[PDB]
C-alpha cells in the first residue's frame, strides 16, 4: 500500500510512534517520505547483500529474517516479507526496537542526511490525526 502523508502519520501516532524517544511524530514521516516514498512494498538492496524492507526499509542483517541474509542477527525476530505489508504494526513494533539501540534515529541514513535538524513539522502540518 502507498500511504498518504496524513494518512500514515494518524497510522503511526495510533501506533505510539508519536514522540517515542523524544522523536516527535514528523520525524518518523520524513523518514518514512525518503526511505520507502510512502511505500509498504519497498525493498532495496545493499552492496554487502542484505536488503531493506517496508515503509521504514529495516535491515535483514540486523532486525528481520530474509533466509539470503548470511549471519542475520534477526533481532526482531521476524521474518522480512512481514514488513511489506498493507498494516505497518511489524515495521512500527521493530522499528521501536532499533530506535531504542542507542543510536535513535541516526539508524535511519535518509533520517539523518535530510530529516535531521529540519522543520519536520512540516511533514503532518494540515493533517487530521
Amino acid at each position: 500500500k502507498v500511504f498518504g502523508r496524513c494518512e500514515l502519520a494518524a497510522a503511526m501516532k495510533r501506533h505510539g510512534l508519536d514522540n517515542y524517544r523524544g522523536y516527535s511524530l514528523g520525524n518518523w514521516v520524513c523518514a518514512a517520505k525518503f526511505e520507502s516514498n510512502f511505500n509498504t512494498q519497498a525493498t532495496n538492496r545493499n552492496t554487502d547483500g542484505s536488503t531493506d524492507y517496508g515503509i521504514l526499509q529495516i535491515n535483514s542483517r540486523w532486525w528481520c529474517n530474509d533466509g539470503r541474509t548470511p549471519g542475520s542477527r534477526n533481532l526482531c525476530n521476524i521474518p522480512c516479507s512481514a514488513l511489506l505489508s498493507s498494516d505497518i504494526t511489524a515495521s512500527v513494533n521493530c522499528a521501536k526496537k532499533i530506535v531504542s539501540d542507542g543510536n535513535g534515529m541516526n539508524a535511519w541514513v535518509a533520517w539523518r542526511n535530510r530529516c535531521k535538524g529540519t522543520d519536520v513539522q512540516a511533514w503532518i502540518r494540515g493533517c487530521r490525526l
